[PDB]
């Protein structure tokens, strides 16, 4: 169809005024032409849509999701079962989580761990119209990480399950990357990580720092060991590597160090660059960070979702409060480019049945709600109602280099907008309410979606 | 309808010399009239089905299986992803097992340790004739002997997998019966029983002693505790209940306390009849048994695997090891009436591939090849192969009271038998060969079994 | 030189109204003349002591305790390291406990599970008057269960500690008996049985149930599973060969059969009685151990520290409320005969410093404050203030065939007795206040006891 | 004094021609002569010792050692029970070791991982001659890596103990450092090292890998996973204080980066060189060493230890065999320096009594023969038993500054040497000759090491 949409109050999401009477004509894909005029006009056989009492934002923009979801295998008790049941139609499962960001009005996401030949079969289901869903630049594992069922993630479960399908799956996601390239010498480094890259991952996470955390992490004590994957001549060589495909570098930061360390290494996108595990961010490196021009993703929670976690002594409720959030605030009033991060994904229905009812309502880390959630903590941060938008707009995709395509709002760009229903200032939680969401200048039937339902599948 | 034999060369299956020249006819399932006169009736109409150079012998009745593989469950690992996938077609996963019976020709099944729902619903399915297997009698669950997930089977994943998910799962087999009741007051227990009874199984298998003992297995001190569940009051209370539902009492034993003890209650089989865990069954015993109405399951292994599972250290060896022959023995060679007993399903495909080529090849645990192996080896415990098929067909139906429906071939009896290319009498595994197998006056598919495969699809 | 106690008031903790103006007069130990008169006199030549305005009470008697702190144990952690530290000193750690017992007035004990070769040793060591400390009677191991580092107790360290302490230590404890006579034949049981007996244990301690229930560990949940240890044959079995040596057997059981069996076989202390985990004793059982001539040994909490222990939920709180607080009245309320069983040690210098100071003040289990304790909750159950000051006394005794010797200020019993400021009949608590303790005959030195410190001292 | 030991052939440890016909002048610890003449003559008034028949070594120093033997505690079981029982006596412990090191010939050890107030004070005592033990220098603990509770170190272990005697026990060890390192800034980190000196450890080691060969305990899978304590950063500031400070610094290396990292800071000895954790150094890297002039420590084992090892199931196994071993050849023989380097100590007799008598015999890691072992498999690998006889004496000085105090007997150099009954030179294996041993001069009574004996006292 080529489609007009009509009396709309549009944010364009870069940081301008909203501006109503705002006539929005999509060409193909392609947004066309924007301005008021009283319309533009409309070339008497586009299709009509009725934009009265709503709202256009950009369409949201995700730069951490895990659309097979790591933050339960991590979590991890249930990681065994989400496996071996869905196990070779995972590529359909990652369709899963991809649609309920789309559901939500995320059209586009940027995962940063998961196994590379679904997660790739999904991008590729999903551009090309064979699979609904949304638009997934794929991360591939995180260098130098191990399996689910390694460490890195939750470890026991090694001695839970059958060793055959506990290295199978992990052989899956590792790839010929991954963890055991901390002992050997960066010549064959070097070999590895091309041959990996020449796979069509968007981009490269460079894994900087230890991901063994819930196996280690101590049952009084909070967090402590964190450690160094790589060492620094050995991070350069995925740094070239990954600077010669043309695919940006995303670096997985723990600790104040490596942080620093990926700030020098000119990463391009910084996830979770608020939790240093300690400290905050010394204040010296905020003023690298904002003078080294390297954009930074942010991970959050609500004080209202916090106050909950730790009367419910949640254990992953320690990363809500205490130094993290106290950190982030500082790279915001100083300007730092910020990012939407949310490890998340769609997580068995068991694992929610164990939270309790304070902790699995609105949940962060669930794909539906977790752009929602980031957007209204934010301003708890000190942000405007904006940007807070792009925010998860440009800001997501001004750091990857996809900027010129999304998005959007404005001509010549991919068509990806969502229309809510109500003001989204002073209230910045009306992005949930959602009249249509439109991807790629086309609609999207938001009523039935998932297209099938996998993972939501109980009893 | 129709179909008979001609001039086969069989085994009455009750131990009599096999007489050959000799013919079979059978109309509508249970077997016509058998013999030669070297005219056997042909009513015309009939099938002319060749018997030179084969053998007829009765269909194999396994008088202990699991068709949900429970051996697998006490550990090793590898029951978390199996129940997983899977959940929900767990009767098909069944049937499955049944089939593998057929195929290698066991016709009729006793589950002794299952879940009531899927296993009897597997039963109902194919007493109907809805689908393919060998007849079930299905026990249930054992009583005392709770979750999967619990000690008694898979202990560590309590932790590995999650609680919605293993407390789901540890009510599917518990029902209302198990671990606990070993606290209710006994008269309140008869409540629980009886409501069990009431719901279906076909028998009744109280579990005297513990299955605490391989979680932990453990440490290689090759033996050392045993326990019990119940008081003898309640075991005498179980009984009672078992008795006027009509069911055959069946029993779990592992110590040498504890046989006696099962024995005195009157139950009419025996499983894990030789298992007595450090110890050699007292001649004090070995009369009670001899003299007392009770059938004795025995479970061995292979004189070329025994000594494999020694090599490779599997720990399964300490049964194949040590007192448990010369404690089989004892009972075969005291002349007590024993039975086909082999704990045994399908494993995981991946269980099976952890082990090494040695558990693999010969493996006592599955539900095809078991009874092949149990035959062989009870032999080498010094039976008379014509005598030990006894023990493969009439004995186990003669214990469950069957006798009068399956067993033997004998007139008015289940038409239920084996042909095979060449003799038992000769040697026993080579039961093996067969060319024809019939249940019910009724051909089977021997290619197609087990027509939805699950477990066995490979890879 | 002949004791002579002149004006006090006499509690003989028969039940009796405690008589004011009375002198009881000590001729080398073995108390010879209570008097009325005004006083009874004095014979000469004797020391003085000086009563009016004070209360004499029995030397109160503890009818279980653990030396080596069985208790602690169960537990766990903080055995591996206190059994390492005074391994061969074990003997003094025993005197050592009590040592604590004896300067709060506790001047006879009943230890229940220990170390032989240490627990028997101190006791003739004890009595002979080569150590300083209360009179032990120590039936050595329970019969029918393990050690330290097994099941029973502290199963984890069998995997963090060394495999030749583990077993050496363990077997230190285990005799002959406990690991293994699950096993064997009732016949090999009641010669080993016979044989540990000759060592002139003054007890058959035999557990009826199983001591794991700490594999039982669980939270969102509380305990399901027991067992029998083992068969009726084998539990009169031995209660025949207790019969021999005319030692009295004690019974340990945890469910509501267990605790009937206690009771069927006459078993003379029942200790922990009113546990039957998570179930309340049904009348008939109630009636049938008031009928049936045995004593119920009850264990007892605050309903306070259950306040106490219910907020910080120690994972031992469970016993503390419960069905196993609420019925025990149901055993005194039927006059049922009682004694005084208090699981009791002295836990290593940390296991308290683990312990938030709401359980760290005023445990139940510490030897120490244990029995004052006890009767403070055994009145608020339903007690008449002197009855339980009978039965922490004279009943415990009694119970055990010592009113022969020890228990009540009657004469020709041993002279063990307490001197208090305050009356305990208006207060129980005031117990507490301890002016003097004499044991057979002479006076103890409360100032330095424990003589020489070791778990007391810190560190 | 005056000592004089004469008529010796001499080995003054240079990698000369030995020196026959030898008598060598002690004047108060510090050599006053050497000469061959007819002895020098002696000056009377003095201890003239046979000398016949006999050679002189300067005596072994040790650079790599830990007295409590840090060894075990990642075995680790058994450690809790040496840290439990032993402790405040735990001086007397450290100073146990160093006597079975003078009694057999190591008259200087290097320390590299131990709690402070022990090790110092063990030091501090032993050069002012109030306790006999091999002289101690003592780096204190290793920086990055936290309490021998901790990874790193024995685990399970912490979760099976206290938490008070594990973080007692703890904090000891870790002294400020190891551990949390890793969550705080270079610039704090820094300032945390200068305390850490203060006290005088007389060198700094710091792991440049971490310690956590048991966060991975698979046999098959096998040796993957590593990391790095500190980026470069930290590294560089931490090396520089100990530069400050005049303390040689010492590297923990286990990845093939880690050992490329410490050859680049300048660390003087490299600790666990040839330990590339599953990677054989490549070419570049060992003729990187050789230009890097770093002394590098090598840990050897026999082929006949090997195969013994391997032939039990040993898990150090791996670490005798595949390039772990067959990589000291390719650095011997490059010209390299070779430093004597056995992780090394007295396990407690527990410890042993576990493993196979193949294992406990030449055990390289026990103190005994831990030099012995290592000197034989120098030759084993290609060293001059000239050049490996010195490997333990000279180098050793020579890689801390100690150079001219130790490893020669030579220009006014404290007067450590040992007797030897045969040739050294001819085999190395002769170095097991001792008849007396003298340190700092004097004469030591060698049947009477240890004086206190508290590991070693069996049982």
């Amino acid at each position: 169809s080529t489609i007009a949409i009509t009396n709309v109050t549009l944010i364009d999401g870069l940081g301008g005024l909203p501006r109503p009477a705002t006539t929005v004509i999509v060409e193909g894909d392609r947004f066309a032409t924007v301005g008021p005029s009283d319309s533009t006009p409309v070339p008497e056989g586009a299709t009509v849509v009725d934009g009265n009492r709503r709202w256009m934002v950009p369409g949201y923009v995700n730069g951490n999701v895990h659309l097979l979801d790591a933050w339960m295998f991590m979590a991890g008790p249930g990681t065994i079962e989400y496996l071996a049941r869905w196990e070779g139609r995972y590529v359909e499962v990652i369709e899963e989580a991809a649609q309920l960001a789309l559901r939500n009005g995320v059209t586009t996401v940027f995962d940063t761990h998961n196994a590379i030949e679904p997660v790739l079969a999904a991008r590729d289901r999903i551009n090309a119209g064979i699979s609904q869903g949304a638009r997934i630049f794929a991360a591939g594992t995180i260098v130098g990480m191990g399996g689910p069922f390694s460490a890195d993630f939750h470890f026991a479960g090694r001695t839970a399950a059958t060793r055959t399908f506990v290295d199978r799956i992990d052989s899956m996601f590792e790839a010929g990357v991954g963890h055991q390239l901390s002992l050997l010498p960066r010549k064959e480094v070097r070999a590895r990580v091309r041959d990996y890259l020449s796979r069509g991952v968007d981009m490269l996470k460079i894994a900087v720092s230890d991901h063994i955390v819930f196996t280690l992490v101590d049952r009084s004590v909070g967090f402590d060991r964190s450690y160094q994957t790589f060492s620094r001549p050995v991070l350069e060589v995925m740094v070239e590597e990954a600077r010669a495909a043309g695919v940006p570098v995303l670096t997985h930061s723990v600790s104040v160090e490596a942080l620093d360390t990926s700030v020098e290494l000119g990463a391009d996108v910084l996830i979770h660059a608020n939790y240093t595990l300690g400290q905050e961010i010394p204040n010296y490196l905020i003023d690298k960070i904002v003078a080294s021009d390297s954009w930074a993703g942010l991970q959050t929670v609500h004080d209202q979702h916090r106050q909950g976690l730790e009367d419910v002594g949640s254990w992953a409720a320690a990363l809500a409060g205490e130094p993290y959030a106290t950190n982030e605030r500082n790279l915001i009033s100083a300007n730092a480019k910020i990012l939407l991060n949310t490890d998340a994904g769609c997580p068995s229905k068991d694992h929610l049945a164990d939270l309790s009812p304070v902790e699995r309502e609105d949940r962060p880390w669930t794909i539906g709600n977790d752009h929602f959630h980031w957007t209204q903590s934010m301003v708890e941060k000190g942000m405007s109602p904006l940007e807070a938008i792009s925010a998860a707009t440009i800001n997501v995709a001004r750091a990857y280099g996809k900027a010129d395509q999304i998005g959007s709002v404005e001509t010549g760009k991919l068509a990806d907008f969502v229309l809510l229903d109500q003001d989204p200032v002073d209230d910045i939680r009306n992005l949930r309410s959602i009249t249509e969401v439109f991807q790629a200048g086309a609609a999207v039937d938001r009523a039935a979606l998932p297209t099938t339902p996998l993972v939501t599948a109980h009893p």
